[PDB]
């Protein structure tokens, strides 16, 4: 009923019921000539002009990708693996708009994570008609190749450079750029925002000089590009592919004659050997994920980040108070989502050995030396709950924390949060806590669907940062002014304010972490 004529062709959206009042959902535009085919592993390619209308009015496929099988039937893990066909036919895209069209809004474009390996715009918690709704910005997410199929890399190689999921995200971003004015959106006022794996590419989007005309602003939740895991090194990048090539009988000696071999492989046989690439693989490990490929990256990110060689403007930057407990049941021994997991001594030493595989007999003491000296002895729960601050403070508070530190180091404004509430609807037992993810259905708006059994201190609290995220992605300027809230101060390198996100106080900290993270920002990555 309503048709936006877009720069390729008409597109018929869908309307929404939403709170009384109504959005319009367009979903499932294309924004790249399918990936099939020659395709396969090259850099997404322009779609020609269609004549007809397309027809956006369900989400489309999800790009193809190994599913979480660990708790069949539990909607705690359940919940974040597809919700819509595989196939590599994927590259599309979501628009929300606010009904009646706006004017020229800000619009929030949205990258989901999944450790680059999995993942899809088309999720329950990914939904932007509340946003559009409750605060009449214009929301955007984009599907984008995952694992090998998104980021397989022979550095070098145009066959396969590399990045391709990276470069995904940005041709969506270059299509908003484009289209958006159609919509009602204006292209100068976008701001990306991801969790964990999508907010590392919203960070890396700030490197890239491709992209650095593509958007306005930066929200980054419970993840960044100088995370442990957010980059795979050339060398890594190339003995992954090779181990991919031996296992599909595509060991070549011709490097390019590997590529088209492993291209008339199906989808079903690429996704299983995926898993067997990486050397010692721990529940954080990126099979395939960005490199350095000299072409969305330049240089290695550390050094770009470490020298201000980045996109300046402002960012949003934070982390969850359990950001580690989610993957300690995916491998830890004596963990289980079950019972409590208490473990011992011996139990949390063997989990070292399991998130630090390749890591030194002595790295591995250090790490049990400074988070074994308990205020007390006899809590048993102090080996379960130290090994989920080791690998949460390692993964990803203190690689989001130092990179808010050298961020702002360059000027700009910077503000950081701990959200540190737990959601009652939380399907996974309360020893796992505040956990990585589940800071997402609260930036959405969910909390505010009163019919979905959440409290109402939890419609509160998503309300009030539902207006800061808009008011940052609109005015560069987290606030919510006005409500009585606390200030929300930026960010400085000597003081290192930031805002805790709860129910109850929302209170300025200072130094979050710090003795954790002197640790393992400045000894352990040595060892
Ligand atoms: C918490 O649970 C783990 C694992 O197990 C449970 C809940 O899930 C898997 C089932 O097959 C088990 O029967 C059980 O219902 C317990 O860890 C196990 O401990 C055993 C000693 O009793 C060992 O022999 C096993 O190797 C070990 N397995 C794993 C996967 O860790 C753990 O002891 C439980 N802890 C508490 C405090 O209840
Ligand atoms: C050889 C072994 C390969 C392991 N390959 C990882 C890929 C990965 C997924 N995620 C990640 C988050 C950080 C780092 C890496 C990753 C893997 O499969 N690890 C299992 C544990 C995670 C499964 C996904 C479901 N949980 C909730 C969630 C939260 C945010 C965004 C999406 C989903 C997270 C635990
Ligand atoms: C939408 O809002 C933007 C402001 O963000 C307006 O963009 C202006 O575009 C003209 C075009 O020549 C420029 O000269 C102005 O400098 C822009 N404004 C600013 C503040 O930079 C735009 O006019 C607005 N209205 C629309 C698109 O209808
Ligand atoms: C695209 O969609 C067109 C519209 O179908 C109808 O649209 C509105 C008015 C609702 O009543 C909806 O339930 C209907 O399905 C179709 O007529 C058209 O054939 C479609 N074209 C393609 C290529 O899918
Ligand atoms: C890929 O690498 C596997 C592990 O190699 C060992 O560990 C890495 C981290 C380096 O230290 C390296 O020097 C070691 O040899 C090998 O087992 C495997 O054969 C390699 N695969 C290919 C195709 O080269
Ligand atoms: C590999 O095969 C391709 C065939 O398209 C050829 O162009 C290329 O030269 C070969 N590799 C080398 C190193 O010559
Ligand atoms: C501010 O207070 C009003 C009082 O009714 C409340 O309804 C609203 O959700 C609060 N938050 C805002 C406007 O962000
Ligand atoms: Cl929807």
């Amino acid at each position: 009923d309503i048709i936006i004529a877009t720069k390729n062709g008409k597109v018929r959206g869908m309307q929404l019921t939403v709170f009384g009042g109504t959005v319009t959902a367009f979903l499932g535009i294309p924004y790249a000539q399918p990936p099939l085919g020659r395709l396969r592993f090259k850099k997404p390619q322009s779609l020609t002009k269609w004549s007809d209308i397309w027809n956006a009015t369900k989400y489309a496929n999800s790009c193809c990708q190994n599913i979480d099988q660990s708790f069949p039937g539990f909607h705690g893990s359940e919940m974040w693996n597809p919700n819509t066909d595989l196939s590599e036919d994927c590259l599309y895209l979501n628009v929300w708009i606010p009904a009646p069209k706006p004017k020229n809004a800000t619009v929030l474009i949205w990258i989901y994570g999944g450790g680059f390996q999995t993942g899809t715009s088309s999720l329950h918690v990914y939904d932007g008609k509340f946003l559009a709704r409750v605060e009449r910005v214009i929301v955007v997410s984009m599907n984008y190749r995952v694992g090998a199929l998104g980021f397989l890399a022979l550095p070098g190689n145009p066959e396969a450079p590399g990045n391709m999921g990276l470069f995904d995200q940005q041709l969506a971003l270059q299509w908003v750029q484009k289209n958006i004015a159609a919509f009602g959106g204006n292209p100068k006022s976008v701001t990306l925002f991801g969790e964990s794996a999508g907010a590392a590419s919203v960070s890396l989007h700030l490197l890239s000089p491709g992209s650095h005309s593509l958007f306005t602003r930066a929200i980054l939740q419970s993840g960044s590009f100088n995370a442990p895991w957010a980059v795979t090194s050339l060398y890594e990048a190339r003995n992954r592919t090779l181990n991919l090539a031996k296992l599909t009988g595509c060991s070549r000696e011709n490097e390019t004659e590997i590529i088209k071999c492993l291209r008339n492989k199906d989808p079903q046989e690429i996704l299983l050997n995926e898993a067997f690439v990486v050397p010692y693989g721990t529940p954080l490990s990126v099979n395939f994920g960005p490199t350095v490929d000299g072409d969305f990256l330049t240089d290695m990110p550390d050094i770009l980040l470490e020298l201000g060689q980045f996109k300046k403007t402002q960012i949003l930057v934070g982390v969850n108070k359990d950001e580690g407990t989610a993957f300690l049941v995916y491998g830890a021994p004596g963990f289980s989502k079950d019972n409590n997991s208490i473990i011992t001594r011996k139990e949390f030493q063997e989990g070292l050995k399991i998130f630090f595989p390749g890591v030194s007999e002595f790295g591995k003491e250090s790490i049990l030396f400074h988070y074994t000296d308990w205020v007390d002895d006899q809590r048993p729960e102090n080996y379960r709950e130290a090994l989920g601050d080791v690998v949460g403070d390692y993964n990803f508070i203190c690689p989001a924390l130092e990179f808010t530190k050298k961020f702002s180091e360059w000027g700009n404004n910077a503000f950081f949060y701990y959200f540190e509430h737990r959601s009652s609807k939380l399907p996974w037992p309360e020893w796992m806590g505040v956990m990585h993810g589940y800071e997402i259905e609260f930036v959405f708006g969910l909390p505010l669907e009163r019919r979905d059994q959440y409290t109402k201190a939890e419609e509160i609290l998503s309300r009030s940062i539902v207006k800061r995220w808009a008011n940052f992605a609109k005015y560069g300027n987290p606030q919510e002014t006005q409500n009585q809230s606390t200030s929300w101060p930026v960010f400085k390198s000597t003081e290192q304010k930031y805002l805790t996100l709860n129910t109850e106080s929302t209170r300025i900290m200072t130094k979050l972490r710090a003795q954790q993270c002197r640790f393992w920002t400045s000894f352990f990555p040595k060892v």
